[PDB]
Formats: structure tokens, C-alpha cells, sequence
């Protein structure tokens, strides 16, 4: 029995969190959820590994987005049925940008639609956008470790032009941003996108992004 | 290890060149099962693999995930370790008022409703299954006296607005997707699935062949709702079929 | 007196046919009509020819398309108002793959929709697929005479890329049977098309696709 | 013989520079007979072909089939026989109210509702018709006092869809068209027709003037029927307009 | 009080005009009212000045629009709203034909909608243009001043291909056309277009421009 | 004399690098006066600029004028000239029943509805705002207790059908902006504006910092009518809360 067709999962299990913590994995759900305090694992069913956590006293999800837009609109639709409101998205990923270096922090303020996903819940006129507060919130968590964040826009398509988005100052490339920025920008919900730059080590750039997404939650709940 | 995701080498496969590709891990051993000397070969993520032999000839079983990004990657992936039909099995609902849970479905065709497939081609390219691949699902179906609907299926990138579902959490489908549902099945659209799109296109547009066959666990156009049971043993025949038609097929 | 626009027909005319053999050409038209019994020319208004016949005792009707999907999308329409659900076209092309000799039949399991007129009937992304009965009435029909076979896509556009569509598997280049697959596979209505290859003997060719797709028909009825 | 479907040579056309196409072969005689030295050249198919003489100087009078791609066959292999002025003539329906059968519809331009437009010229070019064209055809239909009607034409792919017509085997109409006629109406849209796109746009990018004149037989937004007579007697005035025009573009 | 949000104006201060001269800038506004009797300057709000004149004791507006389809789009609906159905522009342009000299006049038949406010009135199907009597008005115009005169297809877009136009015999560039002459022919309202050419003597083509677009007015009363 | 449409030189900016753009040439003298040393650059057309004094920094303010082809004109002009930082800032209407006359909104992005953006960057490319222009503005509106809504806005080439008003002279709407609105509406957009897409796009894609602010003189989905003291009050803030950015922007 469950309120929701993919997760798994009931109302009930998020003992009233709003905000959820979207990694691509589940072994990276693990990891976040360990940061936190009351860590415990809730379900898992096919790409989605849901687990909870509490910071600050305060209740928050982790759940596992699975690959590309089709999967995180499915993970992100449910997760709002049964009340989160915030989403924040943390994934490492490679730079297209000469002057950003191994180690350093991505935080996405749009990204350019080049998925299918996206389509589904707004024309491509719309923008990709992230939350201000969101946005605001990683920025500061980054800066809280002082890391070397650099903020701007992701290039977001369905397979795993070049010196186009390059000229045009795009930072990198991933494929699940379009698709839950765009979602949530035109249904009132929240959503942040952060980084870790692995290539152009890797698990210390993994640990300082998770650190800094669990932290923006923080300045977020 | 010669391939990243998956997780495999070409020794693995053992010669293999037919893959049956079910949609979740978990039924992956199932239908190994039905085979002999079913396998394991590996599991990372939503990509588990198994062997098995058909009729003296090794067969691949492996999972593809959810959607057509994940599709993308196992499909090539296969196809480098030397996968040349790929038998597309799983379970759907029917948006046709005609269709009965139990029945089966035959994909001769996808409308192409993602953007994975765009990758392989243009949008008027056809994301149309392989004639042999059909012809042995449809006869294996027939051989095992299963009500069988044989036509187009609708590919998805999102199972929620894309198939127009409205009991949601904003209750507000996009313009360009309002009343779509109503079309495809003023079109004869027997179902709404999300990894078509990508297997068809890909294979048909690379000399691969790839054929698809799903069973009817429930349809949202009718009133009564779908036994327990009904389902269950649907599922089973579903994997009968597949493994049937690769028969036909090695 | 006509019970349709352009081809000049009433419907007591089909006698009860429910199959049309639908050749772009009068001559063909005849061509196909003599193969078989109680051939009678029905009609004669532009592009559109209409004969009738018989198979194993039951009304088949014959009628030419004229050029295009335009033309083809009235004779199609017409022909359906009449009693008609099953289509069959027949015609000769050139091949655009190595592997393809002249002298070869190429029956089309789905089009590259490069036309307009298929756009009046479905959106882009709906497949202009055959009819499964149909292509494998196509194809049983040319095994049962020894005809070399060849299944697969063919590019149907409006003009009387090169190298793409050759790489994707493309087998040859028409002009209908976009406008006539995605006008049949969505309106509830089966139909098959088979071509003999001429250049990459020609009426040879012609009449081995001629007889291919009678003996199609009659599987078809 | 130099053209392969019209069966011509250039030597047949005797310099003519100029042509009528009609769409319907059976109707090349009867305007050709209004001129002087009337010969028949060739006929293939829908496609006749008659010379004849007006004012001394040769003419020719081709016809072009039903659709775009039809006629850009027609018009592509007589430009290669030296005609760079194209008269389109023919009959129509009207899809405004005011526009009443006898009526005759000159074509500034067309809605490109085709697809071997697209061929010629992106969709950003306009299915413009030549100004001198435009000209002689007003002229000369004010000149036999009839009632004009100058302006914008739809020219589709399709006679029934396209056109937004339910009395149809489906009687659906595809999303995309659904309504389009009430939009073409408000835009001011005179009537539909299938090959001016084409005509119009292969001419007006490709150096060649073109103009299309068409006779109101019938309009669908009005309950009274048309007259047997009043639509014959139509017929033969858009014949002499078009006629007339070609005289003042020699 | 204004009877429009922009133009500033009501509908009493057109005395009953019915026909609009459309310049880009205000110094071209007071050049082409100053050539006809009674002129006077009824208002200048941002990139809209309007002018008021006689010509044969009928009154005409003289107004400009600003640069793009954008301001155009206003500077037309509002002048509608306050009963103008004529819309005759002028302006100058360059030439990208060899054939045409410089102090040549052009008039625009119909143009290549490469702008985004045109697609606000018609779907790009549909053709921007020109009304017949205005064009021909304007043709008409330069002759009785033995104006030598091109008329043809212009390419409009929103910036300040190109052998393409060339080769598809497009006379010049501009930004303004497509949506004024799409926006009239798609609304009932009738508009003609004609430019000088300045370049492929500057002050004299403008002139010859702003007379002949003048007296078109004057066989358009 | 640098610049051909601005009339302005380099040496009169006097490096500056930061620019408040107003849509109206009307408007700036206004904000100049607000900092120190305010002087008369140029006015032409409807670009008018001037030059100030921010903290002993030089700042610009110069004029858009309307529309995104206007804009255009003046951003790469004073790019050219070395500006690197543009704050957009003005008066707008609200599509939103909870946004209040007086309350100001800062955009974050951009809905694309216009077509000079276009030339800039594909569709795909979102017209977003910097960060720190973003930052700055929302801080600043804050510093005087203003009621600030952050959000999207929608940028549209036409005042009325991209903005879907009724009340015009056709009173019609093409199908594509047909309940456009609602969907806007539903999805969280906060006003329509025209210059915005290419302002954003053009500065996002070409490594420069815009950002834009703009106060709420009117509401269209509110019965009740604005003041007509509220709204000059508003174009008083909006005008302090932008200045205030620059600040913290230098």
C-alpha cells in the first residue's frame, strides 16, 4: 500500500518534511543521508532509494532521481504528491570551461533545454530556471567551506554543438537539471542545482558537494 | 569492464547476439529462468544481466530502466558487446476501450513522444520494430492462445503529463499535450509506455533488429478495476512470449 | 451522380469491396485489373482510374492515386467513404542501399515522413507504419513466387540529406506512402505497400511486383 | 522529348514564353481554342499540352495536375522550355460570406499550408504572387465587368483535412487543423485551393512571374446551393479573363 | 486623456482620417507632413510622433513607429483603434541585388518573415503581404515622378543567410515590413510598403521616397 | 561618434562599466540625479544617456527605447564602449492576483515570446539573470521594505496579442497566444514586459552581467484600479532600489 505508483512510499513517511534532497543514485543517497542525523533508509523500488534524515530537528528526504529527465519527472511528481515543496539536486560532473578547475563548485542558476522531458511541462520559451532562494542557499553553503564556486549556466540534454554552448559561457554538461528545474519553476515548486567539478580528488570533490547541499537544506528549511 | 554501465566483457555474452531487455532488474532472473542454465553475469544500478542458453545458443537478459536516456545507454552498450536483436518484454496499460487486462500487445510502431530517440534520428524518421522481431512475438502469442492487439504505442518522456494524467500534484496539463490522450486513441494508440521510442529508433536506424511485446495489467479508460491474480499470470505469459519468440529468432 | 468528389464512383459500384490496390498510374491500373477475373473499368476523372475485379469470387477495386501525397490523400479518402479498409499500393523505385539488386522486391514496413500531406493527419511524431497483416501478406506473396525480398523504411517525400538517410538503413526514396501509411495506421484503416526495385527486366520487374501484390490481396481477403 | 513527363521539345513551344496552366488536362483544348492556331502538342497522363497563337505571338496552355507535387513538375520542366510567365486558372470554392458564386478571386498571396513549397524556399518566403500578373488579371477581369475579389488564398496539401472538412470517413480533424478555418476566415482568407504554393513560390524565388485567377463556383458558408448554368457561364468568364490578361503580358 | 496607451492621442485629433503614412523616425515624420497642406504635430510619446495633414482637403496622419516589429505593432493596433485602415510606409534601405541602383525606389510585394511580431498575428504559413491597391498606388507614384522602380519580395528581421535571399531574387533588408504588412493583411487593414535605395544623392532618394509615398496616399483617398 | 545609433565615444563614459538601462530617454535624467555629478552625454532618438558619479565611480544610464530590436541596438552598442554590468529597471503590470500596485518584481529569467533573442542564442538558452545583479537588486529592494516578488517574467515582441488582450481593434488572438495567459498565469509568471528576452539572453551568452527590477503600477487581474500618487511613489522606488544595486555592484 502506497500513496504514490514508483516510490513507494506513504504521507506518512516523511513525518511532514517539505524538502527533499535529489541525487542521481542511490549510493550518493546514502552518503548525503549519513551527514545528517536519524539517518534511515525508507524504500526502494526500481531507480528510486528514498531515505530520512533530520537536520536542525527538522525532517528531511533523500530520494535517488534515476537517469535523465523521464525518470527525475517521476521522482520529482511523486515526491511533491506527498508534500516536498524543495528540491535540491547535487551531482559531480565535468567543466567545458577553461578557467573552472578540478574541485571546484557548479551551482546552476538555468540551463539550456536540450532534453524532451522538459517539454512535457512547459514550452521551450520558458526558462529552465532555479529558485532565487535555492540558488542563494548553495552559494552560501559553498562559501561556508570555502570552496571555489563558480555560478552560471548548464548545458542539460538526453545522451550521456560544442564550442556553441562553450562560446555562448555554458559550464557544463549533465542531463537531469532541465527537466527538474523547468518542473518545478512552472508549478510553484523550489529547485537548486550544485555541482562538484571531477574532471575538465574525485570522492573529496563527491563528499564537499554533499556537504554543501546538506548545509543549503539547512539555510533553506 | 569493456563497458562502463553495464559492467560487462565480451566473453561474457559468450557469443550471445539476442537480448531479451525487460524494463526492471528484478524480473531480469525470472526470465533467465525459463531458459537453461540461467546465469548471472552482473547487477550495478538498474542494469542487471544475466545468460542463459535457448536450444544450445546463448541469450542475453538485461534490465534497461526507466526512460529513454537509461534505454540509450544499455541498448549501445549491448550493442557493443556484439547484441543485434533486442526483444523488448514488460507489462502496460491500454487507453483502448476493447483492450482487456490479460491481453497482449504487439508494437509494430511508437509515436515518438521523447528526445533520446532524436539523438539516433530526425523526428520523421520511423520509430518502427523489425518484421522478423514482430512476426515471431505475434506468432509465439498465437501459439500459446493469447488475445493479441498488434499496432502503435505511444513513447512517452514522462509518465505523468505526457500521458495527459491529470490526478497530480499541480492537476494541470501543458497546452501542447491537452486532449493529446483523446487523439492517440481516436488514432488506434493502443498504450502509453516510455522506452520504445529509443529502442526502435536506435536499433531501426543502425541494422539492428528490435521487436517489443507487453501484457495488459490494467486500463485506465475502464471502469472495473484489474484482479490480482489476472495480473500475476499475466506477467507470466508476457515472459513466455518473449522467450518464445527468441526461439524463432536465434 | 456521384456519391464522392473526384473519382466519379457510387458506392454500389465496389459491389462490396472492401480491398483497393491503390498504383500511382492508369496504366498500372490496367495492368493490375487484367490479372484477374471480371475486370471492368468503373471510371476515368484525372488522375483518378478506377477499375474492378475479382478474387476467389470476391469484388476487389483498382485505382490510381495520381502524383504525391495530395492526390493520393483524395483517392484514399474517397475510396474509404466507399467502403474500403484495407489499401495496397504497388509501385517500381530505384534503391538506394548496395545490397539491392534490380530485379529485387522492397516491401516497406514504415516511412520516413518527408512529405506535407501526412502532417494533415497526424503529427510528425506519429509513425507512418504498414499494417502488420498487410506486410505480411506482402511478403508471403513475393516468397511464394521466389522473389529476393527486402523488409524495411523507405523515404517518401514531395520532391520528384542523401547520405543520412542511407546510413539509418533507408532502402529507397517515393512520394506517397507517407501520406498513405500515416492516413491509414490513423484512421483505423490497414494497409501495405510493396515495390519492385528497376535501378539502383524493368517490366519484369513490374510485373512481378504486379503479380506480388494481387496475391497479396487475395491473402488478404 | 526534352522534358520527360510532358513529352515536349523546345522546338514544339516555337519560342513561347508564356503559359496558362490549368489543372485539369480536359480543360487545355477549350482555352487554347479561344486563341488562334490552335494545335495540340502532347498529353501524358494529367499533363496536356496545347500551343497556340494570340496577338502573333506563340502561347502555350499546360496542365498540372491535382497537387503541389504535381505541379512543380509541370512548371519545373516548362521553365526548362523557356516559359518564365505562369497564368494560373481554375475554379474554386470561397470560404467568405460575401464572396458570391460567378465571383472571381485574384491571389496576392498563399497560406503555404503545403509541403513542396518547402523545397523552393524556407517557410519565411512568401507564396507571392508577380505584380504584373496581379495587374493584367484585375484588368482584364474589371475589363468583362465582373466582381472581384483580390487578396490572400489557402493552398493545402490535403482537400478534406486540410481544408477542415468533417464530412469525412473519420470525420475528425487532426489538433493541428482543428479550427484553422475559422482562423483563415477571420485572417480574411478568400478561398482554398492545392497548388498555388508551389506555383507561387518556385516562381516568385526562382526569377519567374506567376498569377492565379479562379472563378467562385460554390461557397461552403452559404445555404443556397449554386446554379448548373451560373456555373459553367464562371467558368468560361475566368477563362476568357485569364486569356484576356496573358494578351497584356505578351 | 488618450483614447491609446501610447500614441497619446484621441479620436477626434484624426478629424476622420483614415490613412496613415508609417516612417521609422520622427525628423522623417515632419519631412513627409510638411510636404502636404496644413500640417500640424498632434503629439510625441517615446518612439511615437504623429502628425496631422491635408491632402485634396482630406485629412491624413503621419506617424512614426519606432525601429522593429515590435514598436511597429503598437504604433499600428492604436492607430487602428482610432479608425485608420490604410497603412503606407516608407523608409530607405540598402540593395543586395547588383541590378538595382542606388536612387532606385523599391515597393515590397510580400516579405520574408525572419521577425517575431509577425508571428503574433499569423502563423509563419501565412503571407506578409502587401494590399493590391496600395502597391499598386505606390507603383503608380514613382512613375508619374519617372522613378525607376523594382518591385518584389524584401527579407524583414529583428537584426540591424544571406547569399540565399540573394539567389531567391529578395531585393533588400529591413525590420519592419514583415510585421506591418502581415498584421494588415491578417486583420483587414490595408498596407503598402516603399523604400529608397541609399546604398548596394542620400538626402534627394529619401525625398523622391517621401513624394511618391505622399501622392500613393493622394490616390489612396 | 564611437557608436553610430548612441552617439557616444568612448572617452565619455570615462570607464565607466556599469549601466542602469531605462526603456524611456524620458526617464533618465531622473535616475542620474539620484547620484552625483549627473551629466548630459547624448540623446538621440530614443537613446538618450547620461553620466554620473556612484561612490567616486563613474556610472551610465542610457535608454533602450522599445522592443527587443531597440534594445539590442543599445546593449551591444555600450558593450562596444565597455560596459560589462546592465541593470534594467522600470514600471510594469502584474498578471498575478496576490502582486500588489506598489510592490516591485525581480526577474530571474525570461519567458522567450520575442524573436531578436533569437539571434543571440537558440531557443534552448534560458534569458537568465546574473546572480550578483539579481542579488544586489533583491537586497536593495529589502533595504527599504519593499514587498518583492522574485520570479519569471514574460518577455513578448507585441503589446497586445503576445500579452493576450482582447480589447483591440480585431479583437482576436492567433491560435498560438489563444489561453496563453491562464498557462503563464498557472505557471508562476509574474508580468509581462518586451525588452527583457533579449537583454538577458544576449548578456547571458556573451560573458556580461544584467539583471533587471521593475515596480507594479497596475494589475489587470484586480478589479480594484491603481492610485495615482501609489504608482509615481513606485517609480520612485523602483528608481532608488535600482541605484542602490549599482552599489553594491561596483
Amino acid at each position: 500500500k502506497s500513496d504514490v505508483f514508483h516510490l513507494g512510499l506513504t504521507k506518512n513517511d516523511l513525518q511532514g518534511a517539505t524538502l527533499a534532497i535529489v541525487p542521481g543514485d542511490p549510493d550518493r543517497v546514502e552518503k548525503i543521508a549519513a551527514l545528517m542525523d536519524k539517518p534511515v533508509k525508507l524504500a526502494s523500488h526500481r531507480e528510486f532509494t528514498t531515505w530520512r534524515a533530520e537536520l536542525d530537528g527538522k525532517p528531511v528526504i533523500v530520494c535517488s532521481t534515476g537517469i535523465g529527465g523521464p525518470s527525475t519527472s517521476i521522482a520529482v511528481e511523486e515526491l511533491a504528491q506527498l508534500g516536498i515543496r524543495t528540491f535540491l539536486r547535487i551531482g559531480t560532473t565535468g567543466a567545458i570551461q577553461p578557467h573552472i578547475n578540478v574541485g571546484d563548485v557548479l551551482v546552476t542558476t538555468a540551463s539550456v533545454r536540450l532534453d524532451g522531458a522538459s517539454l512535457h511541462f512547459a514550452p521551450l520559451e520558458f526558462p529552465a530556471v532555479a529558485d532565487f532562494e535555492c540558488t542563494t542557499a548553495l552559494v552560501e553553503a559553498a562559501k561556508s567551506i570555502g570552496a571555489t564556486t563558480h555560478v552560471g549556466v548548464t548545458a542539460s540534454s538526453d545522451t550521456f554543438s560544442m564550442e556553441e554552448w562553450q562560446a555562448m559561457g555554458v559550464m557544463n554538461y549533465e542531463m537531469e537539471s532541465a527537466t527538474l528545474l523547468t518542473m518545478c519553476a512552472s508549478q510553484g515548486l523550489r529547485a537548486g542545482m550544485v555541482a562538484g567539478v571531477i574532471v575538465n580528488t574525485m570522492k573529496q570533490t563527491e563528499s564537499h558537494a554533499v556537504k554543501i547541499v546538506v548545509e543549503a537544506a539547512r539555510r533553506l528549511l
